[PDB]
């Protein structure tokens, strides 16, 4: 309201959950801060895909959000939204009731766009997910299935997908857990299909040696690897790819058959907000300036996966750069600092700062973790490691995101330098 | 003096001359700082290896020190101290004039222990060095003489040595240089000397698979490589080789002649610091707490090479773990604040931080470079990265050093991480 504005962070992730304590810290007792989400639990999202083979459990990586977010202040709504009104500032919630915003920051995350693939939908067929909490048990679930009943495992990532870090992992510690159960013989084909135009690509043109160590890594397995893939339908427990040539001519279809298969999918925007009029592209990712700032509407601010970001290259099957975890904390943080700005009469003018893109993948007692800085290339930063050290800071960054996200963030948050002060 | 302390400088290397801007920053107009040093320039020794092979030129990596420190307000005295009294607080230069010191700042690096190999000065005999710029420019001009003369090369690095990366990297480029003028297959034998206990120890255990690395790029040269290796002597232009097993055993001893050579030696404590009693260690490395104070006397700090640091292992030939750049300015900037508080009433709580080592090798057109921390492992940082992208942060950072020795370092030195802000 006048004089007290309220405001609404919607999507209580990665992103959201950090937003909403920033926010209510920055603004304080005179100010209401509401966040909005689909769930009442957050989870650890990088954890999905162990998860996924069962290495661990929803209760390791999950947490119910409403204790640690009002005991801060924050008024939590465990509801989807499912239609925003940007003209009056209304957002309608899933049972109808309606929640005005002074600001909305949109912290929405992904669509998963399964629809781009006839019958790739957890539910419609054989071929499961492991981006969320819910669809990683569902991949577990038919893990145990093919632990029954043997037959050819399909691995990779869609067209148009643009996190291929966790298909990597994913494919990784399926192979290492047909051993450690001993059954891996039992598998006619293991088969990694991914859009990238070579292995390693990681949608960001490679990262150091990332090519060579994946390519090793899989062959390694007994995994058999399949670049600038497509998968045009999955039907009948086929899965119908089409592998195309630099140019995008077919060189080769493949009919595949799939007992257990894993593809992440490519990521659109979520419907309420590509539904709102001028506010997207046509993937329905909210375009926003430097600031975090939606380009249509001067109070609408906008961070994580839920963000444009242009393309700087096109690849022979559509592709997209992955948005990951320490930039999109810096899309967090410079949208408070530029919404407590606008509060009190200036133009924020905090940015997201350099494009990077970090990602982390443990195998078990070794992992593999990259750092790609900025977005093209020649790059200041361009490294790929591999080692048990980085699945030890796997183990100790979810333990201290985790204990963040219940305890509150102020935050200049990634003082997580001091391991060198 | 009484109420205006009198801070003296010791050594204007990578640690000294940002210690006496620093430290003039710090002290202000009412105190007096002076900087003595051996030379009357300062070099960027990273450099040297370049400089040994002809790649770059003592004008490219040098220059006069006297105006810009002087246009700070710092007194610079270009003499070698050749007797330090603690007791009476002097220093007696070269020419036999004292300085007297309320507190005193050693930095004056490495002894290069050439004496622990007879025959292994560069005045000596064909055995090189290229630490300093004045022994690269004899490097490279031996190696012009080789160009002449083709015969055997032996590169690497003695028994008691620190700093292995240069070795690999001069080995390196010496192959490539051999190729660039088309002489390589002139040589009949090319060799890699090693007391590290494997190709890729470094004297830190590894970093990354910098074993493997490393072992490729020498094969790759026509490189043959020797570890565990203690040079006896050099005598008539050969190279008295014993090589021992793990637990100090001879299992062969060799005989190399040797036409073009570059052993990188020990490093022990300059003698005017090693001459004070008490004040180090047998290797003559100045004994000092986490403030970089010294032991002894509470008057006396120390930064850079000059300083001891335990080991914490004991390979099959004697090495040490290298004390680099960015841990060398830690120490600097922690010694800076801790002399400013005493000459305030307080206990200095600054420390170094955790230990480190980075080290970037040029190549050509691709350079290689490590990261690890702490320094036993299981680390929390452990990197070895190659690419071209390390060429050309090389080269980026030799500039930009370069020009903040001429024009003055306040300073948090490295914000040289807002290539992310
Ligand atoms: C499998 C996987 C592994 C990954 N691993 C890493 C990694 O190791 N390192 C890294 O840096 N990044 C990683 N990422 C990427 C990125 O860090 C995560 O995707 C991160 O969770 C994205 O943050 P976000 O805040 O944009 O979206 P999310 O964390 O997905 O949060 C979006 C929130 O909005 C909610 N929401 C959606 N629609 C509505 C609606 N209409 N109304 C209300 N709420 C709604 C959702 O329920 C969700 O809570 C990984 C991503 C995936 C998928
Ligand atoms: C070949 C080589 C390559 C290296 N490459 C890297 C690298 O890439 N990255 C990295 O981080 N580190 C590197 N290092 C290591 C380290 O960073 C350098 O050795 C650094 O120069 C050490 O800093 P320092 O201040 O301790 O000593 P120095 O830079 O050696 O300075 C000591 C100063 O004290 C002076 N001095 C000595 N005795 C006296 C005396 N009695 N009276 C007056 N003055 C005296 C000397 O003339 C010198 O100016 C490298 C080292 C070498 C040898
Ligand atoms: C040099 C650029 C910054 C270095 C990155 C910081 C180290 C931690 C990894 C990043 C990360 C973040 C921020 C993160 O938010 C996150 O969760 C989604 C991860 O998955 C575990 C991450 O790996
Ligand atoms: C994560 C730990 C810190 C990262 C290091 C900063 C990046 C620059 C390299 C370090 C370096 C320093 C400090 C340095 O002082 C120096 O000169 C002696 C180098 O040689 C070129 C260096 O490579
Ligand atoms: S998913
Ligand atoms: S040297």
């Amino acid at each position: 309201m006048r004089g007290s504005a309220h405001v609404v962070i919607l999507g209580a992730g990665t992103g959201g959950m950090p937003a909403a304590y920033e926010m209510k810290e920055a603004l304080g007792s005179g100010h209401e801060v509401t966040l909005i989400s689909a769930n009442d639990y957050f989870q650890f999202v990088p954890s999905n895909p162990w998860v996924g083979v069962g290495w661990k459990e929803r209760d390791d990586i999950a947490f119910p959000i409403r204790h640690y977010v009002e005991r801060k202040g924050i008024h939590f709504i465990a509801q989807s939204a499912e239609q925003i009104d940007a003209e009056a500032q209304n957002i309608t919630l899933a049972d109808g009731n309606t929640v005005h915003y002074d600001y909305l920051m949109i912290a929405t995350g992904p669509k998963l766009a399964f629809e781009n693939v006839p019958g790739s939908d957890p539910h419609e067929g054989p071929v499961q997910s492991i981006c969320t909490v819910d669809h990683a048990e569902r991949a577990f679930a038919e893990y145990q299935a093919l632990l029954r009943e043997p037959g050819p495992i399909v691995i990779g990532a869609m067209a148009g997908a643009s996190c291929f870090g966790p298909a990597y992992e994913y494919a990784m510690i399926v192979a290492s857990d047909l051993k450690k159960r001993g059954m891996r013989d039992k598998i006619p084909s293991f088969t990694f299909i991914t859009s990238e135009p070579y292995i390693g690509h990681l949608g960001i043109q490679g990262v150091g040696d990332s090519k060579g160590i994946l390519t090793k890594g899989l062959k390694e397995e007994g995994i058999e690897a399949y670049t600038n893939c497509k998968v045009t339908k999955v039907e009948d427990n086929k899965m119908y790819v089409t592998q195309v040539d630099e140019k995008g001519e077919t060189i080769k279809e493949m009919v595949l058959p799939v007992k257990f298969g894993m593809m992440i999918p490519a990521f659109k925007g979520v419907p309420a907000v590509a539904g709102v009029e001028g506010l997207c592209n046509p993937g329905g990712f909210v375009l926003v300036d430097e600031h975090q700032r939606s380009k249509k509407y001067a109070n609408i601010f906008a961070a994580g996966i839920a963000i444009a970001i242009p393309p700087v290259e096109t690849t022979p099957v559509p592709t997209g750069a992955p948005k990951t975890g320490y930039m999109i904390e810096s899309m967090v943080s410079a949208a408070v600092h530029n919404i407590k700005a606008d509060l009190e009469g200036r133009k924020g003018e905090q940015t997201m700062g350099t494009w990077n893109a970090v990602c982390f993948a443990d195998m078990g007692d070794r992992g593999a973790a990259f750092i790609a800085l900025p977005q093209l290339k020649p790059r200041k930063v361009d490294v790929f490691a591999y080692g048990r050290w980085v699945h030890l800071a796997k183990v100790a960054f979810e333990k201290y995101f985790i204990r963040k996200m219940k305890m509150g963030v102020s935050e200049p948050f990634y003082e997580k330098v001091l391991f060198k002060m």
